[PDB]
């Protein structure tokens, strides 16, 4: 899961820095801010696709299981708030690796597998193994979800 | 093509520092020296993503090409050592203003462009003007290659 945690990473690093030029506006929807980083180049190591419902571009994982970035929850008086890429039916293993890994790369806010908030950032193996489900024959049963910023 | 051009000259000094820090160790490929730099901060601000072939971090230029920094090598007639940046799909203009630039005030030991390796470090507008081939629609055809140590 080695390409997988770097393409969280690099598209994190990639909408922190869109992030940081954008002012008096806000996106409203994952779908929106998935799209515009796909359109600026903010995601090539991952595989790219169409929507579509509007002409809008999504991100899937190495799996087939969506990636989606999106605004936490836009607004709240200054500073704009941050952002979370979320990516689905993630295997036992990867979800594992993966939630450590990027527990380790110590960027984010906040790590979530699925209903287990680790609002720390904080993620052992010991408790990825417990959290991450058992895959469903060939699909993976797992949600994770990256908090930066806000 | 200014924002490459400094992009360009911080990459080789970062490159050059981060060399100089390793001892006992040596990069033997692109995908590995890349990968390091970008760890160790040396691509802020510019578009990242991940290797699907190695899970190492690649590296962009604004036009969407790749931008890669590898090691010298031995070819069996030469030991041309240090390293190399190469930024592909260059357009026409920004090959003449970059290629220039990096002549003027890139410290580099040659400059390549597409099958013309300057190995004197000096490139005039007039020679990349020549050199640089024309963009097919929107698409740049330039293959451009900084090398350090000479």
């Amino acid at each position: 899961a080695g390409t997988e945690l770097t393409n969280y990473q690099t598209l994190a690093t990639n909408t922190i820095g869109m992030m940081k030029g954008v002012d008096g506006y806000a996106f409203t929807s994952g779908a929106k801010m998935t799209d515009t980083l796909i359109q600026a180049g903010a995601a090539k190591g991952m595989t790219v696709s169409g929507d579509p419902a509007s002409g809008s571009a999504t991100l899937w994982n190495s799996w087939g299981g969506q990636i989606v970035v999106a605004p936490d929850t836009a607004g709240g008086t200054g500073f704009n708030n941050g952002f979370t890429i979320t990516t689905n039916k993630v295997p036992q293993s990867a979800c594992v690796s993966i939630s450590t890994g990027m527990s380790r790369s110590g960027g984010t806010s906040g790590i979530k597998i699925n209903g287990n908030n680790h609002t720390d950032a904080k993620v052992t193996a010991e408790i990825a193994s417990s959290e991450c489900t058992a895959d469903n024959g060939r699909t993976g049963t797992n949600t994770l979800v990256f908090n930066y910023n806000g």
